């Protein structure tokens, strides 16, 4: 007698259920979009920063960042002209909602990069999101 | 005794509702093909067809659509350069085969949309069938 | 051994005209039918490529793209 | 019992359904290839073909097509200038293989149409096949 | 007392036909798990080799083919510019892990091509798996 | 502790040539065996993707992507 | 109460065989993730080998190559100004990592070239991995 008792309950259950899936693969997808929270726009710049040559080489890259998503994002690496670079301070953060000009200085992770006044360098600016903007630096130092 | 009576009823009665689901799985394929049977071919216009003093702007869209499925389809909303707007009036039906410039009424929903002479805008035409086709209107007048 | 027993071309179906083709097992075949509209008539254009579905005695029900050669 | 049975049948119906949708994704590709069947060569003219006092304006359009499929392509709809145009009477086809001058008559769908003598036009023409041509009409009378 | 040992058959006949399921699911794996594919590299040609004004136009089709897979694989049609072949004769099979230049000869289903000196013309080729490469083919006269 | 009973590559069926390699409980090491064709003559191609499925002793099939590298 | 229990065995046979489609999916990752690429750099060169009156016309080729993955390619085919040429001889090999000027023997598959002093000819190169890289060859005579 117990048999159709677990079938019905294992049927209604397994109409729960399955609804339960399909409502949350849809409730992933607002996750998923705060990959794209951030985007650089307008030209930045990379000036001289070194004081002299009291200081291992640090440069200030000055960039516009929007945010777009509902947490402050801050920015984890940078790859100048596909060399690698460390920020020296601690990690700007950009607000959410926010359109401003974030400014950190950098060093080169390894080597020496030498930059020509009024070149444009490539820079890929990596957010708290994993996501990379590229953006275009013009040096003035 | 009970229970071999109630797992024979439940075996049999599993097969013959799984038989049932794999042929609707296989049925559900032909419905598949009506959702790519209308194509918006080039550019289309929008022009301002109000009166003065009118309660509201009515807007004509004339479009060259082409339907190449074995039914009449109409369209149902239109969405210009953002904006959401609703038909007016009974709905353009596009014949079966044919190729036709449609026209139809369109009035704001959300707001007052301010046009440009000349100037083109994006739209996404929704048609019955359920198909969505990217278009672009020149606003003539 | 597996016969056809309906198509539907276009969201339109179409019945098997005559004596519907078996397809032997294990073996590869170019198959021809005759069909008929079941209802309406068909809008086909030169070389285009129309979707359909081929019903078959299992039930089962292949998808298949068919160019229209006039 | 009845569990392991309905999904035994299902494993096997997910195998057969899964290689069919393979098959049909190898299968939809040589439709892609007559998608660019037609060229149009050249710039072609547009002429006044309407009497005094008639109904519609209609113009003659003759443009050389070339056919590169193995079936007879014909037009179906002509925007001019951003206008779109509706083609009178019977589309002319255009053979498999063959380079010719085909030309046909359209009339006005969206509005009155002011050609000037000896203007250049674009245009984009659409054939049966699916595959608009950009095209320069010049205004012959 | 008949009810626990019924129910206790049924628990254990259940567990022996569940697990004899899964072990089919298992061992239907290595049959649909086949990695590996015929690859059509480069640009084949198509010459034409009908002669002595014999009433059956026949064409030579050279393509370059890499087996990547562990069977031996056959032709079993192509399609040239929307338009079907039959592949005449005995169709070439490609061994395993080899590439080789193929050649074979084909004739058309339906109709007669179009093919003009020099021109590329996408085709589709069929292989005993069902699958299809698409290729692009010079007709060399 | 669980061993490998039998290996299908890409279809075709293999033979284990030496005593079969066994996999201690709780571990994850590198397993490396001998294999031989059941039947026939497969030929593999420097760096192809070929799929086996490792038959353990617990009736389990893993499938796995070999990439051949001789 | 055999149902409850074979609704347990397939839902944790189900966890079983999805979390090895996962990891063999996962395993697919390094055979299809593949960057590096033999890159042709500058143009190359095609000199008459052809000598003493011999019936089979040769033409020597030089081009500059570069391998940037980690494995041996080796040239297979190689098609001038619409004309396939098969390479005579054992066909060189381009080690990983190195930049090399490599020189091959051709002879035309079918046909005679055209070939004029001076003249630059587009060439499309087909390497081992079926990547083909366009080239640019200059006729020296
Ligand atoms: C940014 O400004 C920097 C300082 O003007 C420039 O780097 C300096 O370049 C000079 C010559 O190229 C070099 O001598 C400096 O090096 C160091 O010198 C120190 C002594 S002193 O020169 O300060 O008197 C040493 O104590 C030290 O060990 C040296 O490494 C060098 N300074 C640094 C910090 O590297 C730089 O070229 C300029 N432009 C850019 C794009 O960075
Ligand atoms: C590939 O070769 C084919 C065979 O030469 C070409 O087809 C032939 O095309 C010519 C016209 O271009 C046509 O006259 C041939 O038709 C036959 O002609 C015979 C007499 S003769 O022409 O040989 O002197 C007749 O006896 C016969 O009844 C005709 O059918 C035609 N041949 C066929 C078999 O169709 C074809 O053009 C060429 N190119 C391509 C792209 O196929
Ligand atoms: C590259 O070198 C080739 C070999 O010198 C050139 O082809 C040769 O072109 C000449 C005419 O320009 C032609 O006469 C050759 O044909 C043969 O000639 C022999 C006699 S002799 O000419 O050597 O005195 C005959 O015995 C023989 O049967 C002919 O076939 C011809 N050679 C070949 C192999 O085709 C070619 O022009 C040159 N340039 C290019 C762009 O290829
Ligand atoms: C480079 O960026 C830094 C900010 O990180 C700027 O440094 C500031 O300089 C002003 C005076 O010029 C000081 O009052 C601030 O205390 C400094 N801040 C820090 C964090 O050091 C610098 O001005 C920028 N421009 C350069 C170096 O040319
Ligand atoms: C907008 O479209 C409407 C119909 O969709 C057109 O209304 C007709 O206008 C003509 C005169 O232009 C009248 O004779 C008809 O009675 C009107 N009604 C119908 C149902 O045809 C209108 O002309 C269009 N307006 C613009 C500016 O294009
Ligand atoms: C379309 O034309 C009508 C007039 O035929 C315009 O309608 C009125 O225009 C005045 C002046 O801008 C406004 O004060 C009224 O509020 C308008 N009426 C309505 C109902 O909007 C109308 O603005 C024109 N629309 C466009 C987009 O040009
Ligand atoms: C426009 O094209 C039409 C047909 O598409 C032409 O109509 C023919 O005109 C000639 C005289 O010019 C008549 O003899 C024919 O009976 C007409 N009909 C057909 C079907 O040919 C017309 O000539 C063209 N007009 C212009 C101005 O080019
Ligand atoms: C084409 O020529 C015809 C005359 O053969 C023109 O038709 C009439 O022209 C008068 C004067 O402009 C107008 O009042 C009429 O309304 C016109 N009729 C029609 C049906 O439009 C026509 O305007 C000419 N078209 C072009 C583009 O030149
Ligand atoms: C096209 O391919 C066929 C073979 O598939 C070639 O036919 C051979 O031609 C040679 C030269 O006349 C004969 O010795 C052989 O007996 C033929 N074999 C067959 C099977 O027909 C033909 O030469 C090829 N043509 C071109 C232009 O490549
Ligand atoms: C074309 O390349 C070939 C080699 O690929 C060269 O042939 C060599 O020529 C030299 C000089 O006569 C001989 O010593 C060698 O034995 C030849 N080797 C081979 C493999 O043929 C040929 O010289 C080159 N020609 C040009 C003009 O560069
Ligand atoms: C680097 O960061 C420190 C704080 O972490 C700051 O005091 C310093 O001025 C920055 N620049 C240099 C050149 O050290
Ligand atoms: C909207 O459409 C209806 C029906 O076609 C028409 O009667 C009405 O006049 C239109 N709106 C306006 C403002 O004219
Ligand atoms: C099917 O079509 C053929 C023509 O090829 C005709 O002879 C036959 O009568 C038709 N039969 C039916 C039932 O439509
Ligand atoms: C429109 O096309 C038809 C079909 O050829 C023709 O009879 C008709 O006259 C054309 N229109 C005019 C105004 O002549
Ligand atoms: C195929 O073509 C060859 C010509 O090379 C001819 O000898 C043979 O009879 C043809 N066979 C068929 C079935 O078309
Ligand atoms: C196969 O296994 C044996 C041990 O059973 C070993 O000695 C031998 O080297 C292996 N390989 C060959 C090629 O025999
Ligand atoms: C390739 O050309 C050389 C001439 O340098 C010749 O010795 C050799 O026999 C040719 N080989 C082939 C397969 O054509």
């Amino acid at each position: 007698l117990s048999g159709a008792i677990v079938a019905l309950i294992l049927v209604i259950a397994g109409v729960i259920i399955a609804i339960a899936v399909v409502l949350f693969a849809f409730g992933l997808i607002p996750g998923i979009s705060n990959q794209g929270s951030i985007q650089v726009l307008g030209s930045g710049t990379i000036t001289n920063s070194t004081a002299s040559g009291s200081s291992r080489t640090i440069y200030n890259i000055t960039i516009t960042v929007k945010n777009t998503g509902t947490t402050s994002i801050s920015v984890t690496s940078i790859n100048i002209n596909g060399q690698p670079f460390n920020i020296n301070g601690t990690a700007p953060s950009i607000p959410a909602g926010r359109t401003q000009p974030i400014t950190f200085e950098v060093t080169p992770a390894s080597g020496k990069p030498n930059f020509s006044p009024g070149a444009s360098y490539t820079a890929t600016i990596y957010f708290s999101n994993g996501q990379g903007a590229p953006a275009t630096l013009i040096y003035q130092g």
